[PDB]
């Protein structure tokens, strides 16, 4: 297709490896570029941790209000929200919001702990039919993004399908799905990524991720005005361990996909 030629040209111009999956919910059509290759998830994995806690709250109705202590020893490398609450508590709701909307790594580690470790996050993925996602490490080491390392990876196709199920499908209860959507729509880290390649009038909920090897990711649900929503996953990684982030590549991929509809 024209879109795949343009995405391949974009990739060639970028020097890295680009993975894209689009699901158009109007007809369930899919556009894939390197759709079945593994990419490091980096912070995009926080969506799965938050959703797993939301799933627990379907049975434990008050779980999201449970206070969780933030101690100095809990702080890792990037904790914009948790740092404001050291020697205090945050609820699981506040930690989920922080992990999603500010990419707080301490918050992610608390969500992982609540689930019984990375294996508990992976288990949730398996329970909703995602056989590809794997979370192996906690923050910050899950972002090493080493070429060829399968730890902490997924594929674009799998993540697009999973994100669709979590936000537009019924993998979560109705209250929980709405909460997840609200959290994603309120993300603060995404202005230069998928959002930057889309009409300003469209509503986007997204989760970015970045890591070593210049890994630059974004996963989004998109509500165009007057049209069925879309799910778009854009993963990008580079050959040099110290490469700089390339959010512009994600914006450009989003622009190419949007042109094709």
């Amino acid at each position: 297709s024209a879109v795949q030629q343009k995405l391949a040209a974009l990739e060639k111009s970028s020097g890295g490896r680009l993975g894209v999956a689009l699901i158009d919910t109007a007809d369930n059509t899919q556009v894939l570029y390197r759709g079945d290759e593994r990419f490091p998830m980096c912070s995009t994995s926080k969506v799965m941790a938050a959703a797993a806690v939301l799933k627990q709250s379907e049975t434990q109705k008050q779980l999201l209000n449970q206070p969780v202590e933030i101690k100095p020893a809990d702080l890792v490398n990037y904790n914009p929200i948790a740092e404001k609450h050291v020697n205090g508590t945050m609820t699981l709701a506040e930690l989920s919001a922080a992990a999603l909307q500010y990419s707080d790594n301490t918050a992610m580690n608390k969500l992982i702990a609540q689930l019984g470790g990375p294996g508990g996050v992976t288990a949730f993925a398996r329970a909703i039919g995602d056989e590809t996602f794997r979370l192996d490490r906690t923050e910050p080491t899950l972002n090493t993004a080493i070429p060829g390392d399968p730890r902490d990876t997924t594929t674009p196709r799998a993540m697009a399908q999973t994100l669709r199920q979590l936000t537009l499908g019924h993998a979560l209860g109705e209250t929980q799905r709405a909460q997840l959507v609200t959290w994603l729509k309120g993300n603060t880290t995404g202005a230069a990524s998928i959002r930057a390649g889309l009409p300003t009038s469209w509503t986007v909920g997204d989760k970015t991720g970045s890591g070593d090897y210049g890994t630059t990711n974004d996963i989004a649900v998109i509500w165009p005005q007057g049209r069925a929503p879309l799910v778009l996953v854009t993963y990008f990684t580079q050959p040099q361990q110290n490469a700089e982030s390339r959010r512009d590549v994600l914006a450009s991929a989003a622009r190419i996909i949007a042109e094709g509809l």
